[PDB]
């Protein structure tokens, strides 16, 4: 057909009940990401073509950076836990990969602060369980899929995006075909 198993997605052998709709994995450590997110906004116009009542998670995760990688992963949790996820992405992104002024949770830290976050709001989200339980969250979503790489999209714990199976001489085709194979797997 148009859309084939094996070419612009693969199917789970181990599907995962439970799993949120549309689940993104990302790593402020990979340049991929930083491309999807960055130049590309993969996220962006996937959301802007799913059908109404599907809602979209994005997890960080943790074996790209070692010790900061998991810094990295906290850091996220509590940016989901204060809705905060569009003021810090893009200086971490950068500060990361671009001007390398990330270097300990500290410096991740600042970027909150830079970004208008109140230090004692952003320290005690940090300590609190309901980030804990956020981190412990976004741990089990990856687990449960086996994951080994990112960027990386999975459907209904049961489809996982195959971008290498799509044309890459067009940027902007290129998105759109992502973000039509995410909404027709969203519909199957």
């Amino acid at each position: 057909a148009q859309y084939e198993d094996g070419k612009q997605y693969t199917t789970l052998e181990k599907p995962v009940a439970g799993a949120p709709q549309v689940l993104e994995f990302f790593s402020f450590f990979c340049p991929h990401c930083y491309q999807f997110e960055e130049v590309l906004h993969i996220s962006d116009n996937v959301k802007k073509k799913l059908p109404e009542g599907v809602k979209m998670t994005k997890y960080h995760v943790n074996f790209m950076g070692g010790d900061l990688g998991k810094d990295l992963t906290q850091a996220w949790a509590v940016a989901m836990a204060l809705g905060v996820e569009d003021k810090v992405t893009v200086p971490l992104f950068e500060g990361v990969q671009k001007t390398q002024t990330i270097r300990s949770a500290s410096d991740i830290r600042d970027v909150f602060i830079n970004a208008g976050i109140k230090g004692e709001e952003y320290d005690a989200a940090w300590n609190s369980f309901v980030v804990k339980s956020l981190v412990a969250q976004q741990e089990k979503a990856a687990a449960d899929v086996q994951l080994r790489g990112v960027p990386a999209m999975f459907v209904n714990g049961k489809y996982q995006l195959n971008p290498q199976g799509m044309d890459t001489s067009n940027m902007d085709v290129f998105v759109q075909q992502y973000a039509d194979t995410v909404k027709y797997l969203s519909e199957k």
